[PDB]
């Protein structure tokens, strides 16, 4: 009578940030990529709504209405005309406030788990609409694979990533608040005329060719300059992973996690070991993508 759903962390292979909109979000164009660093969420019927967390953020992560999974349970229950009487257990590998949208993964997982738990038969298009109400990254956590995100990031068009791509992720000592990083890119742009990414075409071509070596120099994230402004030590992490043999390093999302694309699974084993020995980040992970979006794995 429990349903467990796995939802992936993401890395933005490409992230162009536009103007601040009326709604307080920035317009953006991104290429989301789902990776095997995931959260597992177990949902059970219960007498009241509750959340518990182990893994990343075990000491740390709020379990009240601050948690996006709370709001996901309330929203889904309301959609289907029921009370959100479910216990939610989150076993987290996605770093907290790390740029990989772990709270969004958890919220996506709750939608899918409650759908199955209750056999509510709510369709993908409707789960997508609910996800978009919860946050800009929640729809991608439902969708998974690799996708072109537009609008605020909630509008998705699937793209082909025609291989397995091999990653090392370097978790930082702390976290960054996503709104501070967007404020900082705005500040940097008020001040100067920093470089903007080219169009996504070439990067999308490299993905469709399945070619990590071609993809690597095309990766780019316009928030990286903001994350590095706030946390300049991330330059040491980027430099270390690259020197260890990564094809490329980029900050993931709003940071401060650093992502390193490698040529093969064996290459990532080597890069992760060298990076762990370098003394420049908190802890290191190996992963691959693309992986599926939020999916039931038990129950
Ligand atoms: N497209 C986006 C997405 C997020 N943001 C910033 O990040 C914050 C968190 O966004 P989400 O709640 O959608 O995750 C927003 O309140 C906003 O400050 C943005 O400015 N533009």
């Amino acid at each position: 009578g429990a349903v467990t759903v796995r939802a992936p962390g993401k890395v933005n292979l490409y992230l162009a940030v536009g103007d601040l909109r009326d709604d307080g979000y920035h317009e953006l164009t991104t290429v989301f990529h789902a990776v095997s660093l995931a959260d597992d969420v177990t949902v059970r019927d219960a007498d009241v709504l509750s959340i518990d967390v182990v893994g990343q953020g075990e000491g740390t992560v709020p379990t009240d209405e601050r948690n996006l999974a709370w709001q996901a349970a309330e929203l889904f229950a309301d959609h289907v005309g029921r009370a959100p009487d479910v216990s939610i257990f989150i076993n987290k590998d996605i770093p907290v406030a790390g740029g990989m949208a772990g709270g969004s993964a958890d919220a996506a997982a709750v939608l899918v788990a409650m759908n199955e738990l209750w056999h509510a038969g709510v369709p993908r298009r409707d789960l997508h609409h609910l996800a978009a109400q919860l946050g800009s990254d929640v729809p991608f956590a439902l969708h998974g694979g690799t996708a072109l995100g537009t609008g605020r990031g909630e509008q998705l068009a699937t793209v082909l990533a025609r291989n397995v791509f091999h990653w090392v992720f370097a978790f930082a000592d702390g976290g960054l608040a996503t709104p501070q990083v967007f404020k900082e890119i705005d500040r940097l742009r008020e001040n100067g005329d920093p470089p903007r990414l080219a169009e996504a075409d070439e990067l999308l071509g490299a993905l469709a060719a399945g070619d990590a070596r071609r993809l690597a120099p095309l990766l780019g994230n316009e928030l990286q300059a903001a994350a590095v402004s706030l946390n300049p030590e991330l330059r040491r992490t980027l430099r270390a992973g690259e020197s260890a043999g990564a094809l490329a390093g980029i900050v993931s999302g709003s940071g401060p996690t650093c992502a390193f694309l490698c040529t093969s699974a064996d290459d990532a084993v080597q890069v992760s070991a060298e990076l762990a020995g370098a003394g420049v980040c908190r802890t290191v992970r190996v992963a691959s993508g693309p992986v599926h979006g939020a999916q039931v794995i038990q129950g």
